[PDB]
């Protein structure tokens, strides 16, 4: 109500508390954060996308991610959509991006996880599952998650990007289908290797303005923008990591049961009667988050010093959570 305005302020701050919107949008964050994104860069406006058309579609697109399911529901998406949003406004990435792009940002990270069944890539392929075999086990569900997300705007009173250009439509699509597709743990590492070797090729201005030659740079500095909002709950305030650390942790132990039911082998970090869930943090945070967070601030630098510190601080609340 007059709640949900008040959090709405910090619509361009890192420290949006999407719990608390989700709460007072009827229980539906993705929609309420993508409308109250669109608006706030006039993309409705600079596209031409009717509200009523993007209403719509949002809503479609939430009652597809499943409600019942711990960590990979609306309020997920809605939250790396909003990272994306804060990371696209970084200072050293100014008017770096046509509106294309960062629409195509966005977008990406809305339907980045959708139709979600809250198992792994690996448990779909190793239980032959129907996706499995549609996908030939590559990239399995990022690939659905694109399927779906792009079947939705097929339905006329749903396709949002209607009054796009042909050219600007298929533009759109490649880049989404390239950004959904980076989110696959699987390819973090090269991924990790490529921001790497570009960081150290960083050209800039006089301003701290990068400097991007054509789509191959741009469409790798999205590529892994998405990537880091998607792994972005380490570095958020610790009320709200600990918050998303119980949903992902409900969700791998549930994907542990259905794998002991079966008699598969159980992943370690899946198992709820060994996982220390302190270190499960530690270590993700080290092997994987702090990596990317480093690499990234190198590549924007100052502007994620205040993001890295909060990340080496949580971390260090994980590992005093540990006798
Ligand atoms: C908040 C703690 O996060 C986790 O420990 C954790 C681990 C491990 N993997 N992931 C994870 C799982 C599926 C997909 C992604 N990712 O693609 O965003 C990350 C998370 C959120
Ligand atoms: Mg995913
Ligand atoms: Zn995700």
């Amino acid at each position: 109500e007059d709640h949900l305005a008040k959090e709405l302020e910090d619509l361009n701050k890192w420290g949006l508390n999407i719990f608390n919107v989700a709460g007072y949008s009827h229980n539906r964050p993705l929609t309420c954060i993508m409308y109250a994104i669109f608006q706030e860069r006039d993309l409705l406006k600079t596209f031409r996308i009717s509200s009523d058309t993007f209403i719509t579609y949002m809503m479609t697109l939430e009652d597809h991610y499943h409600s019942d399911v711990a960590y990979h529901n609306s309020l997920h998406a809605a939250d790396v959509a909003q990272s994306t949003h804060v990371l696209l406004s970084t200072p050293a990435l100014d008017a770096v991006f046509t509106d294309l792009e960062i629409l195509a940002a966005i977008f990406a990270a809305a339907i980045h996880d959708v139709d979600h069944p809250g198992v792994s890539n690996q448990f779909l392929i190793n239980t032959n599952s129907e996706l499995a075999l549609m996908y030939n086990d590559e990239s399995v569900l990022e690939n659905h998650h694109l399927a779906v997300g792009f079947k939705l705007l097929q339905e006329e009173h749903c396709d949002i990007f209607m009054n796009l250009t042909k050219k600007q439509r298929q533009t759109l699509r490649k880049m989404v289908i390239d950004m959904v597709l980076a989110t696959d743990m699987s390819k973090h590492m090269s991924l990790l290797a490529d921001l790497k070797t570009m960081v150290e090729t960083k050209k800039v201005t006089s301003s701290g303005v990068l400097l991007l030659d054509n789509y191959t740079d741009r469409i790798q500095v999205l590529r892994n923008m998405v990537h880091c909002a998607d792994l972005s709950n380490p570095t958020k305030s610790l009320e709200l990591y600990r918050q998303w650390t119980d949903r992902i942790m409900e969700e791998f132990f549930q994907q542990g049961d259905k794998e002991r039911e079966r008699g598969m082998e159980i992943s370690p970090m899946c198992d709820k009667h060994t996982a220390s869930v302190e270190k499960s943090q530690v270590g993700f945070i080290d092997y994987i988050v702090h990596p990317l967070w480093e690499t990234w601030a190198d590549l924007v630098q100052p502007d994620a010093q205040d993001i890295l510190d909060t990340l080496e601080d949580n971390r260090n609340w994980y590992q005093s959570m540990i006798p």
